[PDB]
């Protein structure tokens, strides 16, 4: 239950399930979401992942109630974020690990950890950047204010935005175009662009682990 | 015929003509296109180059009938890519090894690359992401979709989107304001923009270069 | 009276105040703007400066009436928000690229005029200009000379926002308050990471940009 | 009693004091190692640190008899310097590379088990190793799982002197001196400046080896 | 004849064997020995690898005669180069591609690449200052020198010499060690090594690359 | 008279000539000096360069009784450096940026800046580890300590110590060996190694001129 898994035309899809919760990732969901993605890479009867939550929220971020290492596994399948609602903090961190994101008129964008009084160690402070550009990842860092799905698309955060109800079709939509090209090439090149990425986000990942321990140490 | 070149008032203008095979490059206008440009950074004539392709499409890529190591020369003269239409695979590379690129509303830009069963090797999983957006150029190249003329110019890839009668106007106008500064400037600061690219660019391309290695050894 | 500093409420307002000269910067200007700068970085009556200029313009750049311009930016650890109310041109324009968060006035409009003057940048124009408007626009700007637009800008992504000019600092004051009554502690540590992983990126670069200009200064030495 | 703390004239000495265990970091070894040279950093009576062990290991490596292993090295600005007393293994090759200068006793020797054992770095080996006694040696030490003696270390670059095993503290205190006489602004801000250049090149390395490490694990939870 | 290849224990040695063309590589020799360095990364009989050359050269770098694409492929079981004698230009490169390194007291090493006019596309220009230092690599290339077995180990290049009728028995023990520890660990963390090595050449190898074209260009 | 040119065999050496002031750059030697490479690079009739001290010291650096940018400037011919006698701070700066050094077994070298109180500008913080190793670099700049000629030949800062009467000699017979190759291929190699060494340490060096920069405001 509280992770669904369902794969169609070689598409499958991956919906993060506490909507009562928000979809918050406890440990149970933590292990059970990137366990699933791993499968997904080693499974043959799978082409493309996309990732959803059940509404009317994408990922609130960790259980902050229960309560951290990235786990995010290596890929050279596509993975397409499907965001129906507020992706906030470790939340958007999931979002901004996706290759390419497609987003309800519903979606937004938020990262709290100022707010909420601690730092980011899923790649946010790298990949923020990186995606909605420089300026606005250090307004909404800095403000926790959020970003709204029109913005979003104007930043390039996401690729297309649509009327919620049309939002998993339009993922399928492009699954179907990846899944009709050639995979050994699809999957080839992804990895390539992958490593690609890697080697310019790997120094700022290191710094954004440093600066986290540092932080946790002195208000320890 | 297949490459045609004018030059006025101190801008060349290279224009793709194989307007039949929608300006595929094939062996003979590699050779002409490329050594053109290295032509030009010599040629004291020569201030700022303008290419294009003869209508209805830019460039379609490479010759895929007739049918590749990176051959865009070292220039500190600016080149204004003016597409006046498809920008497809290798087409979409020339696009992107531009400075300054001005589309036409006809333009539209794709990656064939995997649709066809090749990685590229004249920069695309490099400077894809670096005009567009990473989210985009993946879309982008594993769809194989086209994007826009007025969406490129939301994601960055192109700097304006004019009616197709104004294109050339559109890239001769921009020509000229940069042929009206001073050229030492110019030239010295094109070469550090160059430069400062580069550097970031380098580790990318050696790393497409030996992905497109891998997979060519495999098949 | 050529800069104007004012605090209020942990916010404090630094306006470039040479209106009648387009507030350029002055070798008097620019010991003032710095100096500024680093006492807001000590102060601890202060968690957020922002950054604007007496209207009609941001700023012009440097006086060129009056004129070697090493960078002064200082490390800072509390975000900088700038405020564009009009034309930042050159100079002008590298004080705008140094802000963490840009807000522009519909007036705002943004300009580089170092390869019309036949002058290199030395304040990291060659860097930070691609970094936050995209290569193609940047070569275009710095090679033409023309003004960008504040709706162009927007759309590019150098600055977060456009409102009515007579909103403009409204906008950055409502941005402040939000910052302001976010955890201190966090919103420096993480500006500051975010500071150490920026410049990991651009300290190649503005090396070279420095190497550049002074090749360039060298050979019209020769000339 | 498991660390031993000393403070002569501005030059704090950090014993590891488990002889009968070979100087095995055990977690409360490590919390103790780490914890004081954090105190270091803050403490106003030091301008200098000086890590050694008692004879005749200089660290045998993790405790693992006892046995997640982050790291933990703090960021200083005073220099450490390693006087290498006997073996230093795996964790305690680890830390010797850490130091910013090493002294070693012609009883010094080094060696990496990680392979041998069957377990990857996490305290930088795969990135300092490499770095400090190249490329080649590294690999074999690593591979291997062999001595590298005192004499092949100097040779190498590894470390800077070796001396006479009863001279050993003296050679360290010596450079002590010479560091504590010159001006401690300036060794600070420049020791500051050489681990932020470094830090720039070893970073996407280290980010690599912790990847590593982590997909290691989690191949083996499948074993 | 031209390729000797034995497995023994898990450890495979590949010998040039082209003695009286001092083991210069042709292009039979280049795919016989870049193919075998493939087949040895899949073939579940081998831990370990060991490169020689026979005697009295290990090899004198590409053949000239008959007279260069990067072809060494990514491995994750380690290289031991155990040399022989003279290791000169694109020879050198083979020596500078191997994990470990020991010396024949024979060894020697060189780069002639400019003094026959060329310039390298192995990684030379990269490998030599890694290894050697930079002020060593530039006085080799620059005068065409040799560097001897006893400076070699000096400066880092290889880990140890021995007497020349040792050299192999030195490689072996090497490879027994090797092959004694845990082959997950030892495979992982050497894909480690090369990928955080890799990180840090990938630039310089493009810059390489490029350096090479252009001067091919001109000429 | 305050620098030495001469050119046999097309190898111009430049001798930094002040001995009685133990060879200090003044503002005049600087410019003489730096205004003398630059000329042989475009100078026809030189292909290697070779600079050296006036005994008894190569350079004991900067005239502080007289009082500062990098100057050395883009050459694609080979700069040897012959080193005669101390070399300290910048002048071991100078040492630095030689492609090869050759020692007098008189040779040696000093880091002084963290003793006078002052921060390299002329890449020391860079290069010195780079060609010493790290540790032996932070030995000699934290302690000033000098480093003999034979510690610099085991350590790899230069390439070849000879005796003192045989110094020119040894740096002439390399340049020689420089000369009798290709030059299109001596040049073009050389600045490819330029730029690949300069990717690797312009990160770095620019972190030095902030470093010194920030220093140089606190004391004021």
């Amino acid at each position: 239950e509280i992770l669904l898994s369902n794969t169609e035309e070689r598409v499958r899809t991956l919906t993060l399930n506490r909507p009562q919760a928000r979809n918050a990732l406890s440990a149970a969901l933590r292990d059970r979401f990137f366990g699933a993605l791993a499968d997904a890479e080693t499974d043959d009867d799978v082409d493309v992942v996309i990732i959803t939550g059940a509404d009317p929220v994408f990922c609130a971020g960790l259980d902050l109630k229960e309560l951290i290492s990235p786990r995010w596994p290596a890929l050279t399948k596509p993975v397409i974020g499907a965001i129906n609602g507020a992706a906030v903090t470790g939340g958007l961190e999931l979002a901004l690990y996706c290759d390419i994101l497609i987003a309800s008129e519903n979606a937004r964008f938020a990262d709290t950890h100022a707010r909420v009084g601690l730092l980011p160690t899923w790649g946010l402070s790298v990949r923020l950047p990186q995606k909605v550009g420089i300026g606005l990842a250090r307004r909404m860092s800095l403000t926790g204010d959020y970003l709204s799905a029109a913005d979003a698309l104007r930043a390039g955060l996401v690729t297309e935005v649509v009327p919620h109800d049309q939002l998993l079709g339009a993922a399928q939509a492009v699954a179907a175009s990846i899944v009709g090209n050639n995979q050994n090439a699809v999957r080839a090149l992804l990895a390539s662009y992958h490593r690609i990425d890697d080697a310019q986000t790997s120094a700022g990942l290191w710094q954004e682990a440093m600066a986290a321990r540092q932080f946790r140490t002195s208000g320890d």
